[PDB]
DNA sequence: GGGGTGTGGTAG
DNA sequence: ATCGCTACCACACCCC
């Protein structure tokens, strides 16, 4: 039952196990579902708009689909009182996602188990339950249907499998109401219970998408949080991580915390902080969203999804990646390897009937002073990154012009076959295929 | 002013 | 064991 590198079978085997490969492709279905329903239609916020955001997300979402599905052999399990994982193994394997109760001992989504389980007292067992990634497919179903159902929205962006953005317009005749955004609100998680067959979600209630996805965090979980502009307070900064704030990752988070004396809340940051401090920290475009979002405002970028979302989800690239299970013993077999995944990449660029004129190879390669066999079974270990692309001057979906160029592209950037830890093949730049091909 | 490249980082 | 994907914005540093 096992596929390693070399076999023809491993992409497939690969992809069917990756719970982050279901996340992109999920997302990428979402997306092109969206498009495809809007082909005719007009459905976009304008400029007259004024809008209400409910951000909608699924708590711990492949922990309680796993367990609202699970065996026989978990048929004890207690979702209240068990603090339950979804994940492949034993020991480095990731947590997908895991329960409030495994939270409340400090386990987090994407700690090894092996970390996870030490955070428990002695007598308290942690429960492993298997991935369900159809039924993750069945709920999120349920989920985007019934919020179509409910006929409240203007606008439904889908987020991901589990998380939706949507948009309720106020005319200037009307009188939004805390008490109507709540009684929404509590609409919204019932038909959702119902629909999905006992999931939870929380929501986000606001006036721009940085609020609502601020609210949204405070109101897990199983609840429902209305803040708007108007109801900002210093207790509702107080309540959140730097990284709380979207665009802010570990990196961010590092520079906020050297240049602004280890704030420990947003409130933190945005009683210290200057707008030109910010940007010599974190950068002028991340330090202008971070000033506007601790006003609880979005900024140019991120409101394109509302006023233009046919261009913000249309696909401008296609790739795969692969830097788990990568162990090869010679060049043969890498070039083997880089034609099954071009031709992985051209089915999807003729399912979208696009060419492509440029493409990129990346790679991992095993540090020099990395063990051969790194901590994590099959893992990558630590390694150097390396990248290069080629434009093809004609745009092209031929697997003999493509694959030859990325095979190419390897050989420019050495790395010995038994070296190599990870692959990366992408088609940077799709153009378009029309009716009139004469030339 | 326009173009390019590889790399960093974040989102889910 | 264990499945460490993928899209896209932003940036630094080059060209004219
Ligand atoms: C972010 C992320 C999510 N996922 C999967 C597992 C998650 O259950 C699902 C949704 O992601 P999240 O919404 O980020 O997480 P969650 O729903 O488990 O927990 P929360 O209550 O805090 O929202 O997507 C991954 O597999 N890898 C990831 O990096
Ligand atoms: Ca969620
Ligand atoms: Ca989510
Ligand atoms: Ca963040």
């Amino acid at each position: 039952r096992i596929v390693a590198c070399d076999d023809p079978d491993f992409l497939t085997s690969y992809f069917a196990h990756s719970r982050l490969h279901h996340l992109s492709a999920w997302k990428a279905n979402l997306k092109d579902k969206f498009l495809n329903e809007n082909i005719h239609k007009y459905t976009k916020i304008t400029d007259k708009d004024t809008y209400i955001i409910f951000h909608i997300d699924f708590d711990c979402f492949f922990a309680t689909v796993a367990y609202l599905c699970r065996s026989s052999s978990f048929s004890a399990c207690d979702f209240k009182r068990d603090p339950i994982v979804v994940c492949h193994g034993t020991k480095n394997s990731d947590i997908a996602s895991c329960n409030y109760v495994a939270r409340s001992y400090g386990i987090k989504n994407g700690m090894w188990v092996s970390q996870a389980e030490k955070m428990l007292p002695n007598g308290i067992k942690l429960i492993s339950l298997p991935y369900t990634f159809e039924q993750f497919q069945l709920k999120s179903e349920a989920f985007y249907s019934t919020l179509k159902r409910l006929n409240i929205f203007n606008l439904i962006l889908p987020i991901s499998i589990d998380e939706a953005v949507c948009v309720r317009i106020i005319p200037d005749n009307i009188h939004n109401t805390n008490t109507l955004n709540a009684r929404l609100c509590e609409e919204i998680r019932q038909e959702i219970f119902q629909g999905t067959n006992g999931c939870t979600v929380s929501i986000g209630c606001s006036d721009s998408l940085v609020l609502a996805r601020l609210a949204l965090k405070m109101a897990k979980p199983n609840g429902y949080n209305i803040t708007f502009k108007s109801n900002l307070s210093e207790e509702f900064w107080s309540s959140f991580k730097l990284d709380d704030l979207p665009g802010v990752g570990h990196s961010t988070l590092s520079r906020l915390e050297s240049t602004f004396d280890s704030p420990h809340s947003l409130n933190d940051l945005r009683k210290r902080y200057t707008l030109d401090a910010l940007k010599a920290s974190v950068g002028s475009k991340l330090g202008m969203k971070i000033h506007l979002a601790l006003q609880g405002q979005d900024d140019e970028e991120s409101l394109k999804i509302l006023y233009d979302p046919k261009e913000v989800l249309q696909r401008k690239s296609l790739s795969i990646d692969i830097n788990w299970g990568i162990r090869f013993k010679n060049i043969t077999q890498v070039d083997l390897f880089i034609e099954r995944g071009c031709q992985y990449l051209l089915e999807k660029l003729n399912e979208i009937n696009k060419t492509t004129s440029q493409i990129t190879l990346k790679l991992m390669r095993r540090c020099k002073d990395a063990p051969i066999e790194p901590p994590k079974y099959m893992g990558m270990g630590r390694c150097d990154s390396f990248s290069r692309s080629s434009r093809l001057g004609i745009p092209t979906n031929e697997f003999g012009i493509i694959a030859t160029e990325m095979k190419s592209l390897y050989r420019t950037l050495g790395c010995p076959p038994m070296e190599l830890r990870g692959l990366a093949l992408q088609f940077n730049k799709l153009v378009d295929v029309g009716p009139d091909n004469n030339q």
